[PDB]
């Protein structure tokens, strides 16, 4: 039939989708800024589609629960028809490609450690070795599903220690993450991926840091409803942006050109 | 060959594939050794297939030939029906992408440079600004292409210096680019793959280093002819070998290092 707007369902996720300041006065995808909001045009540019940028309603990425089956997030949202499309740093892994469909990764990351500066951790290893400094992941997704799945001796152990912790370690959103660390005195670390991690360290007051290896390495990909026609254009622009430069542009400029931490 | 039988094409290029010693006498899929193929019987037991490892009979990783069109290389094996999935440090491209089909990605890397050590470069943009050290690349691949197709400017200006050197500064494999690296007393610097460089450093006879930073990230993947019933399940074993950890043990055992260049 004749051409819709395309939905693209993303989440409010610094730099990837941030308010602009003006934001109350403007109407539509004008509301927005970020890597994201850069990235869909692009790829809508080379795919010859118009779109409207949409908020997940819930604010999650996407998890499946495991008593009714039914999947949240932006994961849901394109599982459930409600979006054609979802630009966001939505990571790939096994139980989304299973029910959703992903192009090849536009960015390559892992989960990493966020400390307070001057924290006395440098590993996962340090982490799951002692108890005075607590911590966790964001809630319903792929990070909080790495644990409850490793085989691996640390990894189970932090996952035993976080899934029964009180107060709750899990946070619902990033941000609250960052806050729990800089407000916590060095006594909670947050897990979460790298280029977010590198992301913060670049934001006043400078008092967060990226410590020890990365636990992974995987990408964040666009994804579609499994089957839809829409994929085979997109995942040729993502490859296409990459190998233009375009990709390691927008990075450059979201995290470091606008970085509020110095030179 | 036998029914149900899946032909594998890769490549020899070390640590991803290896003839063993005393191959000579080994016969069939127990010649090689390496990541890749440690990676070939993981996706086969996953994916319940039989299977034939086969080397690439030209040695090219593939492009398309730009006079007559043809595909070379593992690309051209899987394009004109010869073999049924490429295990090998395949580079995933646009313009492969829209002949073969890949699974996602089962190691992330970039385009480096090697020097011999004590080569007065740093970075790309070093190589760009001078003529006494010359420096190419593999031919018939992702690297190439990398070069011919960018507009960045250190890397115009290098592919513009490049395809016009004499003589010719691209190399038929992997291991011509690092003997030359190695025979012209700093004057020749080779551009490869970050996890190749890497290897090739801490092994004898310890005289190259990877300088600068990567010019790029992407990624390698399995492939498979356009619209083949294989590339489904072999992507989710991709996908469940990484997050098994079993990609990360393939890596540290293949580039194990034993202490050939300094203390280990
Ligand atoms: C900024 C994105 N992010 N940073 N840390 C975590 O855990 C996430 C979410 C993850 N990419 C997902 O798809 O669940
Ligand atoms: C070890 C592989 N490699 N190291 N440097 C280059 O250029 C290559 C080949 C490349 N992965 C391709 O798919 O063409
Ligand atoms: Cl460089
Ligand atoms: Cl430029
Ligand atoms: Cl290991
Ligand atoms: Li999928
Ligand atoms: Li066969
Ligand atoms: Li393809």
């Amino acid at each position: 039939g004749a051409n819709k707007t395309v939905v693209v369902t993303t989440i409010l996720e610094s730099p990837y989708v941030m308010m602009k300041k003006n934001h109350e006065m403007l109407e539509g995808n004008e509301r927005y800024e970020g890597y994201c909001v850069d990235l869909a045009a692009e790829i809508a540019k080379h795919c010859g589609f118009k779109y409207k940028l949409t908020i997940v309603g819930d604010g999650k990425y996407g998890a499946r629960d495991a008593d009714t089956k039914i999947w949240n997030g932006m994961v849901g949202e394109l599982v459930y028809g409600k979006a054609d499309i979802a630009i966001a740093p939505l990571t790939i892994t096994l139980v989304r490609e299973e029910v959703i469909d992903f192009s090849k990764p536009f960015m390559s990351l892992g989960i990493s450690i966020m400390i307070k500066k001057g924290t006395p951790i440098e590993s996962a290893e340090d982490l799951s070795k002692q108890t005075e400094i607590a911590y966790g992941t964001l809630d319903s997704g792929s990070t909080k599903e790495f644990f409850r799945r490793s085989k691996i001796a640390v990894f189970d152990k932090m996952w035993t220690y976080m899934r029964s912790a009180e107060p709750s370690v899990f946070v619902r959103t990033t941000a609250e993450g960052v806050a729990r660390v800089r407000k916590s005195k060095g006594k909670y670390a947050y897990l979460l991926e790298s280029t977010m991690n590198e992301y913060i360290e670049q934001r006043k007051p400078c008092d967060t840091m990226k410590v020890g290896g990365n636990l992974d390495s995987k990408g964040y990909g666009i994804a579609t409803p499994k089957g839809s026609s829409l994929g085979n254009a997109v995942n040729l622009a993502v490859l296409k942006l990459n190998e233009q430069g375009l990709l390691d542009k927008l990075k450059n400029k979201w995290w470091y050109d606008k970085g509020e931490c110095g030179s």
